[PDB]
């Protein structure tokens, strides 16, 4: 999780803003660098390795004395660095944003699992640049466009349906920036189409996250997808989702959120995203999330037993 | 699984019959070896390590074209063989009886198990010789007593109560007879104590049951434990439960069958069982375990709540 | 042994049907999809990886619960897939036909040896494509052909001879879907040319057979070549070829059987195959099989003497 | 294959000679070492060391320039060098008689696999000091009776019958001195008991013989077990049997040849035997092993069939 | 050490003979082959590997029976006979010849440092395909030219000088044929330049030899070349040498011998090939050989101190 | 090559000095132990390992700055100081005798080397426990006696006589102090015994020498034995024994030296050593080792010529 400007640097050529990568190097350089503190914004230049990022970011590259960062002397940080670059690239920005540009925070792996995607002859996005660019532009945040299948992060495939796609996020087995915590498990749902889904389908996808997942809650980030995660990480994505919505409440920033489907998302979830929407306060909202909530309509009541009983047979 | 002629055979010494263990040479060369059809009973004569279990057991050893059997050329072999002649040593067993005793089928892997549990320093039974043998006892079937934590066949205990003890058996991981089939799992639930359970205790181990292994039907063959198998496995389990309930009508062997706490057993799993013990047929039985049965009272209607919301918190 | 579904899909372009390979990752897909039980026989679309088989082959493919199918992740599955597209795209195939070409099962294991020839600078499979059409078109069930020497499927050669050539069939060394059984040993022998064999190339092939393969029978299932098999397989050749004959008869498809020389094929193998071709019941011919039947003329009766004084001199 | 001499000296105390090993170090000095031509056939002082074989047998140890001897820096050699010495010292043996004694030459292979049976627990021998030294006596050659079963050299029991028993002769996987000849393949067939074989007994010998060793001829060079050898090593065990009984006739040594029963051994080689016991010259011999002789009566004539048919059954 | 035969075979094209390596696996194939005794001389045909070479060459191929031939199946084999057939190629071989020039006995090991050579940048073969062609045909034997450094087999230079080059033969080192001797040790002296060498330059070449090489006797087998031989050897060498002599004179094939300077050769070895050269017999020239020759004129007597006391200095 | 102060620290207990080995760590602590100029020659205490040697041999024991000296935490180190501890010890060394004894410097490959013989089963010395002392107070220098082939220091035997015996010096493979320059090799010839030897033997021994090892010069530094060593060393060899020579005159300590067998030795050599001997300066000395001297009485003409002839035959 870090800027657009750890990863590359603007330059003016012909009468436009093309943004370059970084050498290793120069980052390492940098990273040794006594530099004024009214510079510290300012892009260095190594001399020997060509331009690095701004020092104020030093925190953002792991070093001996950080583990909080980013591998950038890996082959992925220049992969994830070039897709970045070429995206830009094709948004010719003007010399006003390209600061606002650079100074975007964005998920690394993200990046990282669309690099994946994009390299293997198998994936659509490696025939595709269309896709792969538009795919990009949502995870840089410069799209108004919603994460789909088509245009998802990546990750295994653990269950696919005619409206759904299940993913299997492998975060810990990325190069560039793992999650270091090995109890981590993570999935998300991506909608393979926006068009409207029946309740069969709905009730095929509620199916297998009661029981191959029954130990995951099903929330979401306010984007057009699910995501399946463990009982114990509800309330610090509460944290998360919340500080968002405060965040860019203040900063007038679009504050879209999408509920998703109620029958879907966990009760206690859509609750509390449900206070947070109307404006509520963190305490009000978290309150709904502890709440031993009485039982709704299930709404799927026999759904438990029909693949217990399917097992069996 | 196999006959306890498998591992030794009786020798009469000081008016006594001592049971000796085999030379895994012995049993190679009876492999070899061309037997008359009327001495496939009898033991064999290797002359060079010893005597050698009856020809009509090959079928018990791993061999080139053999993979159903156990591997006797292993340690475990011998220490499970030294086991069970320590057991039956203490027995005295008489003229009329050791061709009985030998022909008894029982648990290989219960038995590895029980070695596993007698070498290991940590372990009760590596200090008490009397909780030893009664393990054992059990385990060749010359005990009338019941299977309990303190004389359990073992594993990895992955949950324990006031009143029980869940143990991983890892019967992958065995020397001497592991199961093949790598998607195998299965746990065992072990009484502590015989005296009566609290229904907090009950509880407590249904929560987990619900919480940890929901893909898990709880069951159990007549004795005094519970068995967590995949629900897929169910249908099988109640053909070798069934199998041998007729076995011993008809052999007229002590029938006894404890269907244990309906609270914590599988609905459709007591109705088979209860069906078996009234003198049903087996697809009169079967029948039962197929039905989408009419939710009984839970009988433990918030369980599965209480758990998600202590992990959210 | 597989449909040629398993490899390819379909697609009409330039008004024709070309096939195209599956992505293992669209195959992986499916096998995590949740179907209609009336879209089970259509191709499944993975959105992601392309085309995938239709869900009810699912259990040709090898998962954790299946050890019984392909493995279809590995590169040989690919190399497969393109050699049954580059033979199918061939034959110009029409629309009503498509349907029935790919419902053909034929043997994986004999694509992967013609692979294996295809590949290799010193096959003359390598530099001929109508050799290796024709091969690979016999494979399929789409050639009214025999198999030859030239067109055999492969192997390490053990015996060649002016009229024949001995395979061994290396299925246990195989990548995409092995024989499993290690025990396996299975030869064939091909014929070098269609036109008269001499009394004295017979004589050389049953003298090798007689001497280096005295442990396998001699037998044929109807094609224009030998299949030598241990005696303890026989039984189930007989089963497996007197279903197809019983198939055939009822489906109408061509029935011919090359019985073959009847000095080089087992006296019990011979008769076996002659009941069934006269029209006889699977019992009939089985018990032909099992007859300690009365030794014919040899019909080489001083063959298996000379290759022993020779090896002495 | 060497002279006692090799791994042992005799040393005069108490009024006896025992016999004592060498250390593998002055067997190394004294290969280094310049000696009289008159001192060959003395043993060799090498000061740090102690007493080392005569210089004579330079050649029966491996070195840079031979690997034709053993390999008398391995632990074997020590242990056969002890073996040889403990039987020895239980001879008591006089003073004119030393020189005869350890210039006897012994197969050094026997004397290992007898080391290899010794040292075995499951092994008779380990056990019985009395069988190990009947074993070793006639390994030695200081010993009238006859090899058996139970005194037998050892290998791997490939075959086991009343009467008899089949071993594998692994003389590739020894130690001290191996059969370098990686095609090496020979077993041998010892009698269980002297007492009368029957007709049936034979029979299965002679099955297993012709159907799993259809290529090995049974031979024996005139003790009282079989040889199972290569039809292309015959015409060199002719020649050794031979050239045994020429020398043993012309140093009066005794000369006692066992043909053994005439429905087992090879026609041919029963034919050589018999007249090299009449007294009859090499070339006589010789040309009646290579004679493409009559078949005589079987005289076992079904019994081929027999085994192929129980196999497909 | 085989026939040109054993690499190619002659196919005429354009009206001339090309020659063409044979595939490995045809070779394989041949050495299953059962052919007739009157086309054991005829290149054999393997179907689906090409053409193989004459079966009379069977054993200069290594088996399992057979370690006396070459490894055929090296990438090295494939190597030596592009060499060959490159060399012979440029001759435009007549439909005469074509038998005796493939019948021709060759050094592989001469031609597989040929390669060596050959491919090695810094050599000066790797550039000139005219030194390396002129290098073959002497090695092929289809070249009146003399052997000298630049045309020279190969192998490390230990010694040079103005007149000579030292190299050490590494025939253990080798892929094709290697020496299995691990005692081998043998060195050439090939002259740098045919024009005559000085009284300096002999004796700077003699006190290496005296030096570095005073176990190994100085030889030649009649070309431009010595050779450094291990005094154990030359007995062997002689025999070879005079069989050579012997059959050149019977056959009337070229029988040159330079017997190379006289103060450089052993004085036994000059003895042994000028009474060869006289026409003398084996015994005559070997008696020679023997004898404890009266020392000739040194014809270097201080030069043996010249180098003790420069190594003092 | 370091003290005997280096190894252990006298301790007088039941009024005697018993000397004890150093712990490892001991040494290590004193060499990061800060200490007074004029306490550099004390024995050092580290408190928490024992005490530790005078810091002035600082340099004697391997560090990150120090290569020359001794590798003191290797067991070797424990070994050799035991040895030196254990032959001190008998000593019953006096009060003002302990710091010249100690002070003493020692060959420490001398040490190692024995302790190599000492742990071999096989050696002498492992069972006489007074040749051990003999030997390791030879080696010490606090004895009269000279070093044989009994008490030699060891090595690998590589020529052995009536006379004499060969050792090759292994100081590449040694734990404490190796030689480090890879090019070392160095032989020693000790006597076995002291009594006159004949000529045969002698010829014998500078046969071996002037074939196997004719690029050595054959020296000795005035104990009884022969030093081989090769003639690019014989000058710093030199330096040493005259250095030593000088020393011992100045210091008035024993100065004999046995200039050994005139026919053996190396005739530079005996007439440097002779020079030394009767008085004259290092460069009157040294300038008789450089002279290109006039070829003495060889003594052995005809020794060279005959195992040539030997080996050939």
């Amino acid at each position: 999780m870090a800027e657009l400007a750890c990863f590359c640097y603007p330059h003016l050529e012909n009468d436009s803003y093309k943004f370059i990568p970084f050498n290793n190097l120069a980052i390492k350089a940098m990273l040794t660098a006594k530099v004024d503190k009214k510079d510290m914004d300012k892009f260095y230049d190594s001399i020997i390795y060509g331009i690095a990022p701004p020092p104020q970011f030093k925190k953002r590259y792991n070093t001996n004395d950080n583990s909080r960062g980013m591998n950038f002397e890996t082959i992925m940080f220049t992969k994830v660095a070039m897709l970045i670059c070429e995206a830009l690239n094709s948004l010719k920005v003007t010399q006003a944003n390209v600061s606002n540009v650079l100074s975007r925070v964005v998920s690394i792996r993200h990046l990282e699992n669309l690099v994946i995607r994009k390299e293997n002859p198998q994936d659509i996005l490696f025939h595709s640049k269309d896709l792969l660019l538009k795919s990009t532009l949502i995870a840089i945040g410069q799209s108004k466009e919603i994460e789909t299948t088509i245009t998802a992060e990546g990750g295994e495939i653990v269950f696919q349906n005619a409206a759904f796609t299940m993913w299997k996020l492998t975060y810990l087995e990325h190069q560039l920036m793992p999650i270091l915590d090995q109890n981590f498990i993570e999935y998300k749902v991506t909608l393979n189409e926006d068009k409207p889904i029946s309740d069969v389908h709905v009730k095929e996808l509620v199916a297998e996250l009661r029981w191959q997942y029954n130990k995951f809650a099903v929330i979401t980030h306010g984007k057009g997808h699910y995501r399946i995660v463990k009982y114990s990480s509800v309330a610090n994505h509460a944290d998360r989702v919340y500080a968002t919505f405060k965040s860019n409440v203040k900063t007038g920033v679009n504050n879209d959120f999408n509920l998703l489907d109620q029958r879907i998302i966990w009760q206690n979830w859509y609750a509390f995203t449900s206070s947070m929407k109307q404006g509520n306060t963190l305490d009000v909202c978290k309150r709904l999330l502890f709440q031993k909530m009485k039982p709704e309509k299930n709404p799927f009541k026999g759904l438990s037993t029909d693949r217990k009983m399917d097992e069996v047979s």
